[PDB]
């Protein structure tokens, strides 16, 4: 039985530029939860408590996914690297402004998804390829429900009582289409 | 076993300026609850019925407020000084300026409090430091909940159907960020 | 009524310093979080499954501290600035260095709480010194714990047996003196 | 509508080296439920009980897998062919070698598999990937637990102490890091 590079019983070696990819993902990940935890209090500063909750809720996940990608490479037997994280974006002129940048962040993090996915498939990992399926069709339902938030705060047309209404959605938990 | 001025054993003597103090803060806490009435009263009369709940039960806590600092003066043997109090501001322009009122109603009460806390450490009365200090972290709490509630009216910018959507907001319970 | 720096309305303003303090506080927070998460992972990768758990388990408090403090600064109408994370530590020669390094971080988080402390005091700050003292009284706590965990491992001296009876502690929630 | 090799309506047709492919990975499945048969008596005869309790649950469900194997035949309208059975290796110096082969035979199934999932691609029969997604995903899970069983025993350095206490975990039903 050989040792992976973590130190752990190595059921298959994994390529080192998949590795890095999948390392620079844990990143992205982390970045995202800080960009919502930003997104919160900006939104809380503007007395938007319904998307406060909501995105410093969506900030906890994020980060929950983090982990979960770190245990991936545990169980693969390769070495996490945890890296310098970038201060996140903090000004907005707008909450359509900000929703616009949720919204972009997280097709960005789907993005980075299917760049590892990507690797994994020209050098047949199909480990990866599968752990990575689940972590996509999740994106697609996160895309979805923030292409709905960013639409009914567009909707809005910056009317502060139609924002008043959807932040009180928020706050009920009425986050999505149904 | 000395006797403190108002006939009870006394654990410690009191420094006279800073009794004064406290028997001083007792009428701003009961002139906020005078105040919060006229608040609610104000709300009532113009069918916003979620801030005349609310500042109504603003009013009975700043009664229980004071009511509070009486028992602590008990507790130090000291003699409580119940004082006229002053009538109430009563009239407004808009609930924007009513609330900014008591936002600023708040803060004075803080104010006040800050004051005999400064006085009590000038003296190295712990007992009443200690018994602020609970205080203090409600008015936290309070200062949160009134910049939330101000601002959240101020974002309607006089557009009435904003307005009767933080009432019902109100109505529900719904008053600080959560 | 006055406009704090992050826009809400103002109870009391607050010296620049000590909010540059409690910024730079807010990233010893979230750097022990990431701290956390490198030894839980470290951990792991030993197939010390208890001490995994207890540091994934910490690595979430640490953050929850963070999230804390920004919504303190939003309490007090100053601004927010999430700053760049460094990366952890990540790398140790056994457990007990290990765990020699995370009561450090333990330590030095109160050390950086101490010194927001005494800003504070010196700037007559009182909402801050008692928002802090339940933090204080934590660390107390933490410290504590810390030293248990440490010394516990320190008496194992090195042997697998007694790191294997100890890791089933943990995974147990037997994690302080109790 | 045709019929496919087993009698049954064909859905679509299979390449018979996909076919094969299939048959020889129900008796690697198969195997390895042998294997984990042996041992389980190995640590029997050892008096090593929650081991033992472990490899017997191991073998039932490695014939778990190798059923499910054959019904994905059935469904796909294909005939099965159980083979001739090999003995298994049934002798070891050690917990660690035994625990080492182990490891080594979970892996050799995700090798399998692997191969089967290679041949399905290439042959663009998407049934059977996605039949396959899901043990794939078990058996990230399966090699992550036999690295964290295989790591605790060799940490315990061959001590009968530390692998009485391993022992005693495994029978409680804590065998993965959780
Ligand atoms: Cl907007
Ligand atoms: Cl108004
Ligand atoms: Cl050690
Ligand atoms: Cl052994
Ligand atoms: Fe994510
Ligand atoms: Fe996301
Ligand atoms: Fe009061
Ligand atoms: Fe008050
Ligand atoms: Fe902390
Ligand atoms: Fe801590
Ligand atoms: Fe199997
Ligand atoms: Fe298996
Ligand atoms: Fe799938």
């Amino acid at each position: 039985v050989a040792q992976g590079p973590n130190g752990r019983a190595l059921a298959e070696s994994m390529n080192p530029d998949l590795l890095s990819a999948i390392q620079q993902h844990i990143s992205i990940e982390r970045y995202a939860s800080v960009t919502y935890l930003a997104m919160s209090i900006w939104c809380a500063e503007r007395e938007l408590a319904g998307f406060y909750q909501f995105f410093d809720g969506e900030a906890k996940d994020e980060q929950s996914h983090a982990v979960h990608f770190t245990q991936y490479l545990i169980a693969r037997s390769q070495s996490n690297d945890l890296q310098t994280l970038d201060a996140p974006r903090q000004n907005w002129d707008s909450l359509a402004s900000l929703m616009a940048t949720a919204f972009q962040m997280e097709a960005d993090t789907t993005s980075s998804i299917q760049s590892v996915y990507a690797l994994a498939e020209r050098n047949s990992d199909t480990r990866t390829t599968v752990f990575l399926d689940p972590l996509i069709d999740a994106q697609i339902q996160s895309e979805d429900q923030f292409a709905y938030l960013l639409g009914r705060v567009k909707f809005a047309n910056g009317d502060p009582t139609a924002l008043l209404v959807i932040d009180n959605e928020l706050r009920a938990g009425q986050t999505q289409r149904g």
